[PDB]
C-alpha cells in the first residue's frame, strides 16, 4: 500500500506533483528537483550513477506540461518536450517529509551513539574472524561508530597486523609518520609519544586540519612496570561540561587554539593548524574534539585577557575528563588491537620505565572516516 | 631596540609579566602562559619541539614569584620553586598585541590573495625546475597559494609525471580513484569524468567530508576535437554573488547539500557526504566551494518549500562562473601539468569526439592543502 502508487496529478501552477499512495499517505514532489533527476540516459550516466545533466540546462521555473501514471511508475512531459519515468519505489523513498528524510539520513550516516563513562565494556571480538568474516567486520565497524571503541584480541605479536584491517576497510590514511608507526621509546625522539612518559587525554594529530578519524593501536610488546591504556568518551564530557560550567563551554568551543609539529620522520614537515578545541556543528552539536597539550603551540592567537580564562576553562575540562564516572582504563596485551574513534574519544597511557632493550611496542594507523563509512555502508548491504 | 629588554617587572598581583623593550614599546604576557610554556627540559621535550607539561600539573591562577632580567633574558621563580628562562626574541615574536600576532599569523598561513578574472596571466613555470631548484619550487608554491593554480611546462608525454611533483611535495592524497587516475574515455565510465562529455565548473570530490586541496592535472595527449579546459575564481565569484543577489547567497552558504559515489575503481565504495556549497569560516569568509553536479545526489534532505529556492540560487552562481568576466579558457598540450587549489576554483573541460583509439588522456593526482603548506614553509626558511 505505502509504495503503490493510486493517484499522481501536477499541482500549483504544476510545480508541484503530489502522489496519493494506497495506503492515504501523500507526497509531494516539486517539479524542478523531478527534472533535475530524470533517470533517461540524456540526464544520467548508469554506469556512474551519477547526473549528467548541468545545472545550465535546468529550467528553475519548470512545470509539468504533462503526467500520466500506473501503480508503479510515473511518466512526466516537459514543456521543451523532454520526457521522464519515475519508479514509485524510488520516489518514496525520496520522499521530502521529515520523517522519510530523516529516516534515509539514519540509514546513510549511522548517527546512533552509545556514551558511557567509567562503566563501559569495552566490546570485544576475534581479529581473524573480522578478517574473514563480513557478519563480524559489519560488528566491528557498526560497533565502532555506535560506541567510539572496540578491541580485537587474537592478532599475532608481529608487525603488519594493522595494515590488514586497513585493507579490510580499504586503505589506510598516510601521514608524516608514515603509512604505520611505531609506539617506543626513542632516542631523540621527534614526537613525545615516542618516549616511555605518561600520555594525559588527548585526540591524536590536531596539527592537521583534518585529524586521522579512526586509530588503530596494536600491541607488539608491553611492559610490567606501567604502559596501561586510559579513555575518555569526549562528547559525553562535552556534554557534562555544557552543563556543569557553560561559561568553560563556550570558550573552548569558540576559542581558536594553535597547534604545531616540526620534525623529520617519513618526510621532513613543518605543520601548523587552528582548531577549536571543543569543534560543534552548525546546530551546535559537538563534532569533533581537537585537544592534544604537547603538540598546542607556544603561539597562541588571541587577546592578552582571553588567555588566562581560557587556561581555566581547559582545566576544567581536563578534570572532568579525569574524574572516575568519566575514564576507563584497561591494559594492552600482546595480540590485542584497539580501534577508535578519535574525533569522539580522548586517550592516554601511563608512564613506564626505560631501559636498553624495548620493552613496550606498539604498531599503529590511521583511517579517515569516509574511507570507514564506505566499507559499513557495503557491509550492512552484504550481511542484510 | 625593539627585541632587546629595558626593563621586565611582574605586574596586577604578578598575574603578569610586562617588557618595556628598548624603542619604548610594551608587551604583556600572562603568567600562567609563561609557566605552560616553560623551555625547560622537566617541560619540554626539545628533540620533538612538543611541551611535556601536563594541563594538571598548571595552576591556573599562578603568580610570578620572582624576576630577573638581562637585556636577552628573563629569569622567573615561580611558587612552587619551578624555575624558567625565557629570551627575548622568543618572547618579541609572541607578543599578544594585535599586530603582532597578526603578523606571525601571516608568516604561519600565507594568506595574501590576488583575486582574479578572465584577465588572468596563467602562472608558468617549467616542470624540471621545479623539481631541482628550490627557488622555483617555492616559487610553484607560494603562486599556488596565492593565485590558486600555476602551469608547469616542459614535463614528458608519459605517466609518471605528477608522481614526481608529488614527492617534490611529500606525498599525494590517496582516494578511491587511485594514488594518481588516468582521465580518458573508458567503457562503462565510473564517473562522468571518464567520458568525452563536457565538464562544467565542478569541484572534485565534494563526496568526501574533506576534499582534496590541490589538484594535479598533466595532459598526456589531447585531441583538436575539443576538450578545452576552463577555470573560474571561486572566492571571486562568491564575492559578486554576495553583492549581486544576497539572498541567493544566504541560501547557497546555508542549504546543506547531499553529495554520492557509488562504484568501484582502487576499492569498491560507497560514499556519501552532506556540504554547504558556498562554506564560510566563523567569521563569514569563504574558505571552501563544494560543488560537483555529477556527484550531487538524488536526494535532496530539505523541505519541500526550500526546494526551488535552492535551484533558483544555484542556477544564478552558476551563470556568475559562466560570465565572460569571470571564466578563463585555456587548452592543454602535452607535457603541460596544472596544479590548482580545488578548494578554490572551479574548472571545467569541453566535450569532444570518441573514436576507437584514445585520443586524450590526463593523469591526475591530490595533495592535502597541509601537506602542500609544510613544504611551502620548508622552503620559505631555505631559499631565504
Ligand atoms: C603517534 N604519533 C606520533 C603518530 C602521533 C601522536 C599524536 C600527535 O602527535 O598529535
Ligand atoms: C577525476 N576523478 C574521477 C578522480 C574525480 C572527478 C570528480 C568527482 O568525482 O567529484
Ligand atoms: O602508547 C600508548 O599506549 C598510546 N600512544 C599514543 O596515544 C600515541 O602514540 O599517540
Ligand atoms: O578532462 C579534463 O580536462 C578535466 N577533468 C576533470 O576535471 C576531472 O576529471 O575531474
Ligand atoms: N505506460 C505509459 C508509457 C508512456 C510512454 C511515452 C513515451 N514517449
Ligand atoms: N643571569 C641570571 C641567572 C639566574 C640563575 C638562577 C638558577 N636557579
Ligand atoms: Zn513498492
Ligand atoms: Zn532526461
Ligand atoms: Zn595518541
Ligand atoms: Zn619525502
Ligand atoms: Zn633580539
Ligand atoms: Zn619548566
Ligand atoms: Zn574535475
Ligand atoms: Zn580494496
Amino acid at each position: 500500500m505505502a509504495c503503490t502508487i493510486q493517484k499522481a496529478e501536477a499541482l500549483d501552477g504544476a510545480h508541484l506533483m503530489q502522489i496519493l499512495w494506497y495506503d492515504e499517505e501523500e507526497s509531494l514532489y516539486p517539479a524542478v528537483w523531478l527534472r533535475d533527476n530524470c533517470p533517461c540516459s540524456d540526464c544520467y550516466l548508469d554506469s556512474a550513477k551519477a547526473r549528467k545533466l548541468l545545472v545550465e540546462a535546468l529550467d528553475v521555473n519548470i512545470g509539468i506540461k504533462g503526467l500520466i501514471f500506473d501503480r508503479k511508475k510515473v511518466y512526466i512531459t516537459w514543456p521543451d518536450e523532454h520526457y521522464s519515468e519515475f519508479q514509485a519505489d524510488w520516489l518514496k523513498k525520496r520522499c521530502f517529509s521529515k520523517q522519510a528524510r530523516a529516516k534515509l539520513q539514519r540509514e546513510l550516516f549511522f548517527p546512533e551513539c552509545q556514551y558511557w563513562g567509567s562503566e563501559l565494556q569495552l566490546p570485544t571480538l576475534d581479529f581473524e574472524d573480522v578478517l574473514r568474516y563480513d557478519e563480524h567486520a559489519y560488528k566491528w565497524l557498526s560497533t565502532l561508530k555506535k560506541v567510539g571503541i572496540v578491541r580485537l584480541t587474537g592478532a599475532s605479536d608481529k608487525p603488519g597486523e594493522v595494515s590488514k584491517l586497513g585493507k579490510r576497510m580499504g586503505f589506510l590514511y598516510l601521514t608524516f609518520y608514515g603509512h604505520t608507526w611505531q609506539v617506543q621509546d626513542k632516542i631523540d625522539a621527534n614526537n613525545v609519544a615516542y618516549t616511555t612518559g605518561k600520555l594525559s587525554f588527548h585526540t591524536d594529530y590536531p596539527a592537521l586540519h583534518h585529524p586521522p578519524g579512526v586509530q588503530l593501536l596494536h600491541c607488539i610488546k608491553q611492559t610490567v612496570t606501567g604502559g596501561d591504556s586510559e579513555i575518555v568518551d569526549g562528547f559525553n564530557v562535552c556534554q557534562k561540561l555544557k552543563k556543569n560550567n557553560p561559561q568553560a563551554f563556550q570558550i573552548l568551543s569558540s576559542t581558536f587554539v594553535d597547534f604545531t609539529d616540526i620534525g623529520v620522520d617519513y618526510c621532513d614537515f613543518s605543520v601548523q593548524s587552528k582548531h577549536k578545541i571543543i569543534e560543534l556543528d552548525d546546530k551546535g552539536q559537538v563534532v569533533r574534539i581537537n585537544f592534544n597539550n604537547a603538540t598546542r603551540d607556544t603561539i597562541f592567537d588571541v587577546p592578552v585577557e582571553r588567555v588566562q580564562p581560557f587556561y581555566a576553562a581547559l582545566k576544567e575540562f581536563v578534570d572532568l575528563m579525569n574524574s572516575k564516572e568519566s575514564k576507563f582504563t584497561f591494559k594492552m596485551n600482546p595480540g590485542d588491537v584497539i580501534t577508535f574513534d578519535n574525533w569522539r574519544l580522548l586517550h592516554g597511557r601511563r608512564s613506564y620505565e626505560a631501559g636498553t632493550e624495548i620493552s613496550r611496542h606498539l604498531e599503529g594507523a590511521y583511517a579517515d572516516w569516509d574511507v570507514v563509512m564506505s566499507r559499513l555502508r557495503i557491509l550492512r548491504q552484504r550481511v542484510e
